[PDB]
């Protein structure tokens, strides 16, 4: 009996805010959240309570504290089969991590379409608004190992496994709408160049090193996605607050055989929000698991990540109607030209039970499509199709990875394939080949048709010679970078320039910095000059005269490319630090906490030590964390209630908490004598936008603070922060 | 797409200070550094200049930019074997990382003993002061993945492979002289408890979470190594500035058959030095590759890591003469009772060529001993013997891991083993068994003897029943934690208190924190009370009256357990930040650099942008990094020369640089008008010990600064930093 008598070891099986209860396996935290896939996993879920400890062969163990020896101080004996199994299993726990996207965090949920899309695709999962499709989604970074940090600057993966009634469909996308390269043949080159350098295996989780920017300087096709990575897109606040894209043009095929080109989007219903560079870098130190934690705790709290699936649709006859090639993955399709049509909603509503079994072993592959969908000749997509099955042979130990529970279809699967390492299914069919007579040819092929039919490829015409040649239509590199740049707000553009400037400052060979600056001058002179100035590089007269690339089909900006130009703020699921003192004004805290609760914003009560403090009226306040323990990096805003401020006014940690939150543009609210902290952050007597202050936390104080939180950060504060030593 | 004309792409193949050139593979950086192992790897080294690009089958490639497709916008063809091989190799790059110590950094070097040890051991590598043994050393953390951060709080591994003439000897040790647990059977329990928790796989590289403190609270045998982890031993400044220990008692066996008990030690000749927590944690975010980089750059600079091997030797007849069991690896042997005898010197003087091939694939195993060494019944060492060979079967793909180039013996090896995956050696022996007549029984067994003999185990007497039982002599858990505690300076004790407080504050279940504090009260009441206070816990009357454990064989302290109590500072290889302005006083810079050069201390020139600044005398100064890009975390002290101070006096990053270096107890030196920065760190016209100040930077100024650097940190400043907001 080692559990505490009071049952406080065990979290409540009900939704609870972040930090209120220990986190737990999803089926223990939320046993009543079900879907067809989660229910199909019941055959392999293993409990523990009230069971005897055994070997893997079912033999009960008596003494799991000692090896068998000759004498209690003697040598360990070879006959200890219980020690031997236990250490053998530990010795072989690890499997290779994914070659890319090794760092990732996943959850179960479900998808439903808003209406039947039968007129444009015969895909069964999109045929009926009442048809629910279980999903498993993994979000990831790209470069770093499985043990690397979350809030790096990097592209993010967004992969969705739809368990449909007509087969698994995997939509394996990223959080930007283009990729760095055009042809899959260059993927090992590009990835080698971004990953840690081969002599010393540095740096982890960073593109800020010579080989990455050497490759970018020599391959201008990369510049478009490099622009996105250098923007705040590269440092999202949360996987719930980034967009997702399939990048490639695919096809939808309807029952009549008509093909429509499609690009896939996910829209975050929580809005778009990103960190700022200093905060994201520092957060990789103070909490390298910040995104993983945030996702798990949002789900435990009921702040389920929701995303709307959208399609950009282009008729077959419009293939050649744009200035860029629809099959070129380094080009986006601006939403001003081709709007996203809303298709359905995905809700992620339960964590896994065991991260290794369900997350680490999940296998997604963009070749897993279903009837109603098809490929195009995008030469990056075409090469992906060879990679994702092949890599799973070593990563997951063989060709039966579809029998690992998380990967299993929920629909029927039967065929003549046999054997392979780790074969779970025991086939009874007398035949392992077709055509066969001895089993009357079962299982049988099925013709294509409007529903439940066999897969047939769209009969696209192919005409040309066998060539290793890039299409001339792909050889334009700067217009899309320039469209992206022009679409950003002035503060977004500053952050882009600072991203390039910081990264190129870590490039040891200066000629590479210069070469990158030369590429930037082909995109936009203002951007190039501002990066050059930060690097102590002077543009030449030739660089100053490079003519700007043309507009994209007449567009000189598209606001859907900005994170912030069109407000889409959502405060639910955000968190506020509350800096306590040893005699808090209980009326402020009542007003603060209830206003946050009403909008679904969480709070963390911080102090200079753990335990409790007692408010003015005797209310006992439990402390979640110390000021150092849960730094301002981990919250969206900071509130300091009135009370005995002299308690914390000389606490360097308390003062620094505010200076850090101030530098990183977060809303700050100060009630009563808490306004004494104004001098720490140098606020004028008459106040400033982005600082909420009043005699008490009552009246409009919390509404004003929540309004700032809806706008995410206080961009107008940017000029004032340069000066502050934080 | 080529090299710059000036040859600046290529590092000079001569020793250069950190930052002066791009880093490079060891064989290209230091081609004339050789040893028998480095030379033997020449059969597998592969160059690249002047060679054509080929498939792995030797076919020259003409276009490595494009897949083969039917027309330039058409589908990729299955017959593209060049794309297929390239992507296949990429798809299978990763192998499983090590179950523990997955994060690690390695280098080549050599060892030699100071005198023959033939009177106490017949081991050949210790027989002759002029017989040199090549080594390969990997230093590591424990918990985190291969892509986790370096400067976490954790134990460090320190593994040395000695390529001796009589076989490979691996000394697989850590940087503390004990382990957390007593019997190998519990290793998977302990490791599972410290590793990321299994539902959500959080936290990476941190013991600061519920499961680890749960296990500790329930297994008081862990407390000793936990004290070490929570002290600043847990956060070394560099792998060059920590101790190593084999932990277990082993035996030395001499030619006469006499057994002597031995514990192994490495003394770092650069002295003992650690970070402070706030700095270590922030550095995991600003540079998660800090120790990897620092090791590599020290070797490129000629600051080769050097270590003295040392033995604690205990005669066989003294086995039971201490108040702890020699075979208990949770107990250390105090150097006040048994002195460390110096044995020889190890010098690491070349980096590898390829991290994956040589570091990632290196396999170390403490069972790899040679004649003249032997085991004991330590029940932790005994079970380690089963683990290290077994794990290498899945990690390195099979039983031929000794044929991987880095693992190969440089002495002869021949036996009757055959086949296995990836078999390199082609055996010509007509026999694959013995005894055989058909090959006249070769290769033959060799009797044991004084030199070049076969291995025979020391004929230890074994008397006992077959039992799973812990020796009663092991059941004492508090006296070594207390001896360690009492042996630390007051500031080291404070840091211990702070480490426990920080960690337990991140344990969500409060009763776990309470149970840990109850364990601390069995060690030392001042320690327990100081942690309790930080946790808002009050000790009970019973807790206040727990009797302290007994002294260890009469010792009340042993200063060799402290990092800092006995000065052992060595500044060579340390680094100073020099904060530049746009008109540097060249006279200051000349004085600074000349003094640094005389003590082998490196400098990094920092500014508010990259490129160059020109000093008052026209000297062009290239800038290594910006104030934000190479924070004070990465240096040992900071110097601010005079010049146009107005240029940087209001720069927030420059001021914050000093506030962070101040908080972290680093020496700061300010010349001339740079003394105006004293205001930012709030400090006294008369000055303060630890801030060097003068009208100009001269010989006196620099001597003072270097004296401070020899003492590593300014511990007298600790009382002044709680108030600094940084
Ligand atoms: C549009 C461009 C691409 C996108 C959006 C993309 C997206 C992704 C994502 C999100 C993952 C992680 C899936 C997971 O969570 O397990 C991943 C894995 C992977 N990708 Fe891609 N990828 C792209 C291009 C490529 C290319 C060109 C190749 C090689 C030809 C490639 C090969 C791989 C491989 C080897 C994995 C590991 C897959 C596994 O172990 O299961 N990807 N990719
Ligand atoms: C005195 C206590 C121990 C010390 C000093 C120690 C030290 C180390 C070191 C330094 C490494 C990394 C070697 C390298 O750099 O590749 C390592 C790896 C490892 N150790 Fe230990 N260890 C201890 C206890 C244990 C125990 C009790 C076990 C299991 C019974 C164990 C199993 C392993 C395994 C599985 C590896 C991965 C080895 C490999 O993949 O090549 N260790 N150990």
């Amino acid at each position: 009996s080692l559990a505490p008598e009071d049952g406080s070891h065990r979290p409540a099986a009900e939704p609870t805010p972040p930090g209120a209860q220990p986190t737990a396996p999803g089926s223990l935290k939320a046993p009543d959240t079900r879907n067809e896939k989660l229910n199909s996993l019941e055959d392999v879920r293993k409990g523990s309570e009230n069971y005897a400890l055994t070997t893997n062969q079912g033999v009960r163990i008596a003494d799991d504290q000692n090896s068998l020896r000759a004498g209690s101080r003697g040598p360990t004996l070879l006959e200890d089969f219980i020690l031997r199994e236990k250490i053998t299993h530990f010795d072989h726990e690890r499997i290779p991590e994914r070659i890319v996207h090794a760092r990732g965090s996943a959850a179960h949920g479900y998808f439903q379409p808003y209406k039947s899309l039968s007129d444009i695709t015969k895909a069964d999962f999109l045929s009926d608004p009442n048809k629910i499709t279980p999903v498993f989604v993994r979000f990831s970074t790209v470069q770093g190992g499985a043990g690397s940090a979350d809030t790096v600057r990097d592209i993010r993966g967004f992969a969705t496994k739809f368990y449909t009634e007509e087969g698994i469909f995997d939509l394996v996308g990223n959080n930007t709408p283009i990729f760095f390269i055009q042809d899959a043949h260059k993927f090992p080159d590009f990835v080698h160049a971004v990953k840690p350098e081969p002599h010393w295996a540095i740096p982890q989780g960073q593109s800020a090193h010579d080989t990455f920017w050497d490759y970018v300087s020599l391959q201008p096709e990369t510049l478009h996605n490099v622009m996105w990575a250098m923007s705040d897109r590269g440092i999202p606040r949360s996987y719930r607050t980034m967009e997702g894209f399939g990048i490639h043009t695919f096809r939808l095929i309807n029952a009549e055989g008509k093909a429509t080109f499609v690009r896939f989007h996910w829209k975050p219903l929580a809005g778009k929000a990103s960190l700022v560079w200093d905060e994201a870098q520092k957060l990789t130190g103070r909490d390298p698991d910040f995104h993983r934690r945030e996702l798990w705790e949002a789900i435990e709290a009921g702040d389920f990540p929701e995303y709307e699936l959208g399609f950009q649709l282009i008729p077959e006859e419009d293939e050649f109607k744009f200035d860029f090639d629809l099959l070129d993955p380094t080009k986006l399709i601006p939403e001003e030209l081709v709007p996203v049509q809303r298709v359905g909603k995905m809700v992620l509503n339960r964590n896994p039970d065991n991260f290794f079994a369900e997350n680490e072993q999940a296998a997604f592959h963009p070749g897993h499509i279903v009837p109603g969908l098809d490929f195009t000749n995008d030469p990056l997509l075409q090469g992906r199709l060879k990679s994702y099955t092949d890599t799973q042979i070593s990563r997951l130990g063989g060709p039966n990875f579809h029998e690992i529970p998380i990967n299993r279809p929920t629909c029927p699967y039967h065929n003549f394939q046999r054997d392979g390492m780790h074969r779970m299914g025991i086939d009874t069919n007398p035949a392992n080949y077709e055509p066969n007579s001895i089993n009357d040819n079962w299982p049988r092929e099925t013709p294509p048709g409007p529903k439940r039919g066999g897969f047939e490829s769209y009969q696209e015409r192919v005409e040309g010679n066998k060539v290793r040649e890039r299409s001339p239509s792909f050889g334009e590199y700067y217009s899309h970078p320039r469209l992206f740049w022009l679409s950003q707000t002035p503060f977004e553009q500053r952050h882009i320039v600072d991203g390039f400037s910081f990264e190129l400052s870590k490039v040891v060979r200066p000629y590479i910095r210069e070469r990158v600056v030369d590429q930037l001058a082909h995109i936009d002179l203002t951007l190039a000059q501002a990066v050059a100035k930060n690097l102590g590089i002077e543009l030449t007269d030739d660089q100053l005269n490079i003519t700007p690339p043309p507009d994209v089909n007449g567009l000189k900006k598209d606001p859907s490319l900005s994170l912030y130009a069109i407000p889409d703020g959502d405060v639910k699921g955000r968190v506020v630090a509350i800096l306590l003192n040893d005699e808090v004004r209980s009326a402020d805290l009542l007003a603060i906490l209830k206003a946050l609760k009403a909008k679904g914003v969480h709070a963390k009560l911080l102090y200079s030590r753990m335990g409790e403090v007692t408010a003015d009226d005797g209310t006992v306040l439990p402390i979640a964390a110390t000021f150092a323990g849960a730094p301002s990096l981990t919250v969206d805003a900071v509130i300091v209630p009135c009370g005995n401020i002299a308690d914390i006014a000389d606490n360097g940690d308390a003062n620094y908490y505010l200076m850090e939150a101030y530098k990183h543009l977060k809303p700050i609210a100060l009630a009563g004598d808490a306004r004494k902290f104004k001098a720490t952050i140098k606020i004028a007597d008459q106040g400033e936008e982005g600082i909420v202050e009043a005699d008490s936390a009552d009246g409009s104080f919390m509404d004003e603070l929540l309004t700032l939180m809806a706008a995410h950060r206080v961009w107008s504060r940017i000029p004032k922060i340069d000066k502050i030593p934080a």
